[PDB]
């Protein structure tokens, strides 16, 4: 077209930055142009400088003005800053050149104050939350259309199409859609629904790129797409997911060099591929799908000739073994095991990718999708890549415990809610944490208007490592209690029980602070999680409970239930439930003696006993230990 205006963000807050690129068919003989916008009577301008590499005017809009009234910035004009002549295109001129100016409107939202119930006012401290933009429709097809309208309101010359019910197949499509700066819309194998047909017409593309062979998206779907818009249809699809990821990588290499790869297990690491999608999309570098010990030969031969600078492995040892790291490390400049990112499950892996690949404490945005489906994260991917923002996944009814630290420490200017189905409670909890640094950890439980509440306490932390041992490559009680406790919290939340963790990260915390927290929360049950030690000798599981219940009571029932559940998955010696007192008759353990609520202390296993530790030598086994403890707790409080 004669003029194309590409704005990075259509939803901002005070202080946001948005990249802008304007391309003119005509050579203007001018080093820069100035865009003028207005919101009611307040002006905002941005100067874009000519970049000969791209034949485009590029720069950044800084939303550093706070409007007294209204909150939508509307483009008014473009001034061409020639040396000898300046020309100004006003609204009428821009409309005469084919632009529809409302396609460039940018909404400036602000942090809202609401809490969960401002029924009158009792104190003065309102809970704040980052503004939420919801992109969703009745089904995955309409949700992909709302995403498309958000980042491509002015249209797109290319559209990527993936089969919407075989979405696992388009899991490596985000980096290519990002390279094209195109949205992904969804098809059925032999048709496209009306929602996709109408958005293809609205975007007015010249080309549709189908990912998948005719078995995924057939010629019958191709005809319905061309009936909607008579585009050129390109198809990229191999014999299986591994070859298709290779063919996508070769397609990206036609636009710019491929020198970095993010590897995931094709059939066993679908959520690994999904979790690194927004980052691979922002970098416009491919996701290469592999087998557990190697990438296929065809992939290996092409990667060997690419001169890779970096390779990352998304997935644990069971998905990508040391053999594929050895293979790829030999052909990449930086591809050692240090580049592995993994997690006990899809949520921990999502949190570790965000922690590793989005290190900034202030994000421009956070896109939040349900973790039970794959397709919403695939269609959100191109938009997350355009916004240079991560996708967070979590179940519909609770914020995963593995997100606690990232949500507390970081802020995001805008939170996008992808799809319909996530509880208000959950998205609002995430939006509140992301409105401040070092945010407190609390809406994550507030979720239930009523229900049972448990306090989970991972023993030791920070300056106190607790017991240590040389088993399982070196073990520290403070880290095993934290990994066990996160899994217990995750199980309880998935059953609708509110959980407050005394700590959700490595930090120093005194017994008196853990107990004060318990006394403030007034839980149904407080569970401290620890690991035992003696020498290699002691082994087994034991739980301490309050002496006052020695002949019956909530803590004795709690300790019996948890011990039973642990033993259901772990063949360790049953050391029984125990009480222990000081000479004065009171409980020896501070968190039992000083707790006004039911409390127990679980010694999961002896961290210095090889037989016990052999049953806890992978993140998934530690996760099973936490889950059993959570089941025992649910037995007790439900
Ligand atoms: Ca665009
Ligand atoms: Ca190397
Ligand atoms: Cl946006
Ligand atoms: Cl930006
Ligand atoms: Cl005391
Ligand atoms: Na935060
Ligand atoms: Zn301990």
């Amino acid at each position: 077209s004669d003029i194309n205006i590409n704005l990075q963000r259509k939803s901002v807050v005070l202080g946001s930055k948005s990249n802008a690129s304007v391309k003119f068919k005509e050579k203007l003989n001018a080093d820069s142009i100035t865009l003028n916008f207005m919101c009611y009577d307040m002006p905002l301008e941005a100067t874009l400088n000519y970049n000969e590499k791209t034949d485009s005017y590029e720069g950044v809009i800084n939303y550093n003005k706070d409007p007294e009234y209204l909150n939508v910035w509307e483009l008014q004009s473009i001034k061409i800053n020639g040396k000898d002549e300046q020309k100004v295109l006003n609204k009428e001129d821009l409309e005469s050149m084919g632009l529809n100016l409302k396609d460039y409107d940018v909404t400036q939202e602000f942090i809202i104050s609401d809490a969960n119930s401002t029924k009158a006012v009792n104190e003065y401290m309102r809970k704040t939350s980052a503004p939420v933009k919801k992109l969703a429709g009745a089904t995955r097809f309409e949700t992909a259309v709302e995403i498309s309208k958000q980042g491509w309101k002015d249209g797109s010359s290319k559209v990527v199409i993936v089969n919407g019910e075989l979405a696992a197949d388009g899991i490596t499509a985000t980096p290519l859609a990002s390279t094209y700066d195109a949205p992904i819309l969804l098809a059925n194998k032999d048709d496209i629904p009306e929602s996709t047909k109408a958005e293809l017409k609205r975007l007015n593309p010249s080309d549709v790129i189908i990912i998948g062979d005719d078995g995924s998206v057939s010629q019958k779907a191709v005809s319905q797409i061309k009936s909607a818009v008579n585009v050129n249809v390109t198809r990229i699809g191999g014999v299986d997911r591994h070859e298709t990821s290779l063919l996508i990588a070769k397609e990206i290499d036609k636009y710019h060099d491929v020198n970095k790869i993010y590897i995931a297990n094709g059939y066993a690491g679908e959520y690994d591929a999904l979790n690194i999608s927004s980052k691979a999309g922002e970098d416009q570098q491919p996701i290469i799908l592999a087998n557990k010990d190697s990438v296929p030969q065809g992939t290996y031969n092409w990667l060997s000739s690419q001169g890779l600078e970096e390779a990352y492995y998304i997935g644990g040892s069971q998905s990508l073994s040391s053999k594929i790291i050895d293979q790829i490390s030999k052909i990449a400049k930086n591809g050692t095991s240090k580049n592995r990112v993994s997690g006990a499950d899809r949520h921990e892996t999502n949190a570790n990718v965000i922690k590793t690949f989005y290190p900034d404490k202030e994000l421009s945005a956070m896109l939040v999708a349900k973790s039970d489906i794959i397709v919403d994260s695939i269609t959100a991917g191109p938009l997350a890549a355009k916004l240079k923002a991560p996708i967070l996944i979590t179940p519909k009814t609770y914020v995963s415990a593995y997100h606690s630290t990232n949500l507390s420490e970081k802020t995001a200017e805008t939170v996008y809610q992808i799809g319909d189905g996530m509880k208000d409670s959950v998205i609002n909890s995430i939006a509140s944490s992301l409105s401040k640094h070092n945010a407190p950890t609390e809406p994550d439980n507030s979720g239930s208007a009523a229900g049972k509440t448990v306090v989970i306490d991972p023993g030791h932390g920070g300056s106190d490592s607790g017991a240590t041992s040389g088993l399982n490559g070196g073990a520290q009680e403070k880290k095993y209690t934290l990994n066990t406790a996160l899994a217990t919290t995750e199980y309880l939340r998935s059953k609708g029980i509110n959980v407050v963790m005394t700590r959700d990260t490595d930090k120093t915390m005194a017994l008196g602070e853990r107990t004060a927290l318990s006394n403030t929360i007034k839980p149904d049950l407080f569970t401290s999680i620890h690991y035992n030690a003696s020498n290699g000798s002691g082994n087994g599981v034991e739980i301490y409970y309050k002496v006052k219940d020695k002949n019956g009571g909530t803590t004795k029932t709690a300790a019996s239930n948890i011990l039973k559940r642990i033993l259901e998955k772990f063949n360790m010696k049953n050391r029984g439930i125990k009480t222990r007192t000081l000479d004065n008759g009171k409980d020896y353990l501070y968190v039992l003696r000083n707790n006004n609520y039911p409390a127990i202390l679980v010694e999961c296993a002896f961290i210095d006993n090889k037989s016990d530790m052999d049953k806890l030598n992978t993140a998934e086994k530690v996760k099973t230990m936490g889950t059993q403890i959570g089941i025992g707790i649910e037995d007790t409080v439900k």
